[PDB]
């Protein structure tokens, strides 16, 4: 009849009949109408041993029932078919839910098998699952649905695949699909973080975070995973830049999609509920808290999370932050500056060096804040600071890992070549050496493959741009934390924060500065500044650096300049050393000889151009008083950098050239402090650069204990290139500067020392000291003797019409001899870079005027020079009667003279230090000779 059309439709949907003779492969059951289909089902699922895939079945049913409809509605007869089509949907989905809720309610297979099927062809369980989910939430039970499909998805990703990575294109892509599908339902999102095993096992090792944790496997999908790296590049490491660049574009494309989907998933979880996003922060916090050694010198790699894993989480956190740090800076208040005021609840700051303070101080500062709430985890700002801690330990850890690769590869190739030369006679030894060699080759492949993979990741513009932008945004935020009246970047900031030390000549400001450092900023963890700098100096080597002409550079260049301007902000000089090195990268002229990419900001950025020059000159001096256990060559590398910036700022930006000159006239004490250090260093630089250079030969010599004999030669040549380098760059500054302000270089405290330094180096450059040196390839160590001799002589010439200077050069007994200038011309007449002969002529004029004056004094003495100089008063020039030793300068002077000087001045005539005619210790011993002389003769 028609109550038949029902029993018939139930047959073709559930594929099961009752007549032992059916013309179709329907299951026969053995042991009503539509109240009988619940019974039919419970059987197919708990009795029929022929059903190995209960779930794949329930889905095919649901799948056919939904087709019976797509054709039953296109007919006039379609009514009693609704009474049934409905009870199907009620029990197919209703059971589909028990399948994924009760471990083994089915006859064949368990959770693992069903979700394995789902993962295989996911687009076919999409509708059914969707319905199973809705069912779950409406009926209450949903956590149970999750505790069945996700811990399982984890076991599947770990044990039922060979490797869950970017190579299993279908499997990972489908596993993400079931994450999205499942998490786009908000009632799930607000509960997701409760799933068994969503957190680390409190005994779980950091390498397993991305393995035994729910979000583990998918957060790791990335192209900088060894497996992917060798599959894609280890394939042919000899391919061309074109083909290489090809696979890079490809992998980049794939990664952009995976982090976009990765974000999508965690964003839904963050929006789920305060309890969820808080849990998301805890999860990420714990991962970071236990991966600090990722940033160690020799990281225990197999005991730490993967670079892919940590790098992705960084890109993610950089996105949850993008909103607060957009160029309008309107939301910049949601980030609590006092974040570090109370003990932390997530990021573990124990053992974290702070900007300008220490443990006792930070711990104590916690107490001065007892009366405020401890647990007030503002998400917005936990996210921000977690991003910074990840920028350091995650991205920072990854970037350092690749920077060291070239040097690793060199060493490996050398090692295998050594091993390759061994001749193993005995079969067991021959088999041994081959294994040794084999393992080394495998290591090499892994590294070269990884190097390409990693290179394609930092060269992935789109992604790196999100990172630097975060940095620039974070910069602006930190400036506001320093700014007394926290209002930057709305209301500008006034530097210096505390008046500059006119009296900077005191006991290590170290303690004074720390005491006057900004109340909140001083307690901030150091990584907040190291992270941005390390990354920035790093990606700067990339053709696609995000930093290049990025419209937000100013925000960073400002923060940098501020730190370099107020010594109390960050105490670590090694750190500020990096900052000054970055600035030098943005000063270097493009090969188009056009201004560095940072030159424009240097010139027009209000904050920058007002404090840059001063900061550089003050820091040039401040690094001297430092170093920390052979962190000795930092002060010189920091100066090499400052020099570069100084040389360029002077050539290309009148604005700065003016400030220099100004500084020298309106603040000579400060400008002299600077040139004085540049002067001192120049007395020995060329000397040791020359000595380290002699060694980089005494070592290449014994090369017809090597291991350390070679690390010694590599330390020697580095100190050479570093010394000859600063030498050349410092002479250029004396040349350049003397041309416009010769007066500044003839002040009493600089002139005599300046003359002696010049004659001394001139002696080196013109004689055997440089003339016998036989270095491999000069240029490699920044050693251009002839170019340096030119900057030297040009300096003489820029000062030659300064009486005091020519006088000094003439009186320098130690190393002045006109002949030196002679052969200086003669050997400047070798390579043609001598702006001569008008130069070679200007030089000889000086060389003679000096010789003139020299003889004038040698005779002036011989004739009217009886009374030995030590018996003469320094200010009255008469013979001394009551010799007395000043104590502040050890200068001898007549009782009468100081006594008479004192009447209107209680300072020492020479070195301006207070005193009283009492502190003046008489000098009898002297007045002794002053008699047997004043009498004898």
């Amino acid at each position: 009849g028609s109550e038949f059309r029902s029993m018939t439709a139930i047959e073709d949907i559930l594929q099961i009949t009752t007549d032992p003779s059916d013309t179709r492969g329907y299951s026969l059951l053995k042991s009503l109408g539509v109240d009988f289909i619940d019974t039919l089902l419970l059987y197919q699922l708990t009795e029929n041993e022929k059903l190995d895939k209960p779930f794949e079945y329930l889905n095919d049913c649901f799948r056919r029932n939904q087709q019976q409809k797509r054709i039953t509605k296109n007919k006039p007869n379609a009514e009693s078919l609704h009474s049934t089509f409905q009870e199907i949907d009620r029990l197919v989905i209703g059971y589909g839910v028990v399948a994924l809720q009760i471990e083994n309610f089915c006859m064949n297979g368990a959770f693992i098998n069903y979700i394995t099927g789902i993962v295989s062809n996911v687009n076919s369980y999409t509708d059914f699952l969707s319905q199973i989910i809705q069912r779950a939430i409406l009926e209450g039970t949903a956590l149970d649905l999750l505790n069945a499909v996700f811990p399982t998805l984890l076991e599947y990703c770990n044990k039922h695949v060979s490797h869950f990575d970017l190579n299993e294109s279908v499997i990972y892509n489908n596993v993400l699909t079931i994450f999205e599908l499942f998490v786009t339902f908000k009632p799930i999102a607000e509960i997701f973080t409760k799933i068994d095993g969503f957190f680390a096992d409190y005994s779980c090792k950091p390498q397993d975070f991305e393995r035994k944790t729910i979000l583990g496997p998918i957060l790791s999908l990335s192209p900088i995973e060894a497996a992917v790296a060798i599959r894609n590049y280890g394939d042919n490491l000899l391919r061309s830049k074109q083909q290489t660049a090809m696979i890079h574009e490809s992998l980049q494309a794939e990664h952009k999609v995976v982090i976009d989907r990765l974000f999508f998933i965690v964003d839904k979880l963050v929006r789920g509920s305060l309890n969820s996003r808080t849990d998301m922060i805890s999860y990420f916090a714990h991962i970071a808290n236990k991966n600090h050694l990722r940033r160690a010198d020799h990281p225990p790699f197999k005991e730490l999370s993967s670079n892919g894993f940590m790098s992705n989480i960084t890109l993610l956190l950089v996105r949850f932050s993008q909103p607060f740090l957009d160029i309008s800076y309107k939301k910049i208040d949601k980030i609590d500056a006092n974040y570090f005021n109370n003990p932390s609840l997530f990021i573990d700051l124990s053992g974290e060096t702070r900007l300008n303070s220490d443990f006792k101080e930070a711990d104590a500062f916690y107490d001065k804040n007892r009366k405020t709430a401890d647990s007030k985890p503002n998400f917005i700002s936990d996210c921000f600071f977690l991003t910074l801690t990840y920028l350091h330990y995650g991205l920072g850890g990854t970037l350092s890992f690749e920077e060291k690769m070239g040097s690793e590869i060199k060493a490996l190739k050398e090692e295998i070549e050594k091993v390759k030369k061994i001749a193993a006679n005995h079969d067991v030894f021959a088999r041994f050496i081959t294994a040794q060699l084999s393992k080394m080759e495998k290591a090499l492949k892994t590294t070269e493959s990884l190097r390409f993979a990693l290179q394609g990741f930092f060269a992935h513009r789109s992604l790196q741009l999100e990172v630097f932008d975060f940095i620039c945004g974070a910069s602006t935020f930190l400036i506001r934390v320093v700014d007394p009246e926290h209002e930057f970047p709305f209301k500008q900031i006034k530097l210096p924060l505390i008046p500059d030390q006119i009296g900077v000549e005191n006991v290590d400001n170290a303690d004074f500065l720390r005491a006057h450092a900004p109340v909140p900023f001083k307690y901030y963890p150091e990584f907040v500044v190291e992270g941005p700098v390390n990354y920035s100096l790093y990606i700067s080597k990339y053709q696609t650096s995000p930093i290049f002409r990025n419209p937000r550079l100013g925000s960073f260049v400002e923060f940098t300049t501020m730190v370099l301007r107020c010594p109390e902000l960050v105490s670590n000089p090694h750190l500020k050393g990096k900052l000054v090195q970055l600035l030098s990268v943005g000063a270097m002229p493009l090969t188009d000889n056009s201004p560095g990419f940072m030159m424009d900001i240097f010139e027009h950025d209000e904050l920058v151009n007002k404090n840059l020059l001063y900061a550089l000159l003050d820091f040039y001096v401040i690094v001297e008083k430092t170093g920390s256990s052979s962190q000795f060559y930092d002060k010189f590398n920091s100066r090499y950098s400052i020099s570069i910036i100084l040389e360029e700022l002077y050539y290309k930006i009148p604005s700065y050239k003016n400030q220099l000159i100004w500084q020298s006239q309106n603040n000579a004490d400060f400008f002299v402090r600077f040139v004085a250090r540049m002067l001192n260093d120049l007395t020995f630089l060329l000397d040791e650069g020359l000595s380290n250079l002699a060694e980089v030969h005494n070592i290449q010599n014994e090369l017809d204990e090597d291991k350390e004999l070679q690390t010694r030669l590599a330390s020697a040549s580095r100190q050479a290139k570093s010394s000859c380098g600063l030498a050349d760059k410092s002479m250029k500054l004396f040349e350049i500067y003397s041309k416009d302000i010769p007066a500044a270089f003839v002040t009493p405290e600089i002139v005599y020392r300046l003359a002696s330094m010049l004659n001394y180096n001139l002696e080196s450059l013109v004689g055997p000291k440089c003339g016998e040196l036989k270095v491999k390839d000069p240029q490699s160590y920044s050693f251009n003797p002839k170019d340096l001799l030119k900057a030297l002589t040009t300096v003489y010439i820029n000062l030659s019409e300064q009486s005091e200077f020519i006088s000094a050069v003439a009186k320098d007994e130690r190393s002045f001899n006109r002949n030196l200038f002679v052969r200086a011309v003669d050997i400047l007449g070798r390579k043609t870079g001598l702006a001569s002969p008008e130069f070679i002529e200007k030089l000889l004029n000086f060389a003679n005027k000096a010789e003139e004056q020299r003889k004038a004094d040698e005779e002036e003495d011989l004739e009217y020079g009886d009374v030995p100089d030590e018996f003469l008063d320094p200010l009255m020039y008469t013979i001394m009667k009551d010799p007395v030793i000043l104590p502040a300068s050890k200068m001898n002077i007549d009782r009468s003279t100081i006594k008479a000087h004192l009447l209107s001045d209680s300072t020492d005539p020479f070195n301006r230090m207070p005193l009283k005619l009492e502190d003046v210790t008489p000098n009898e011993e002297l007045r002794q000779k002053i008699l047997c002389f004043k009498k004898q003769k």
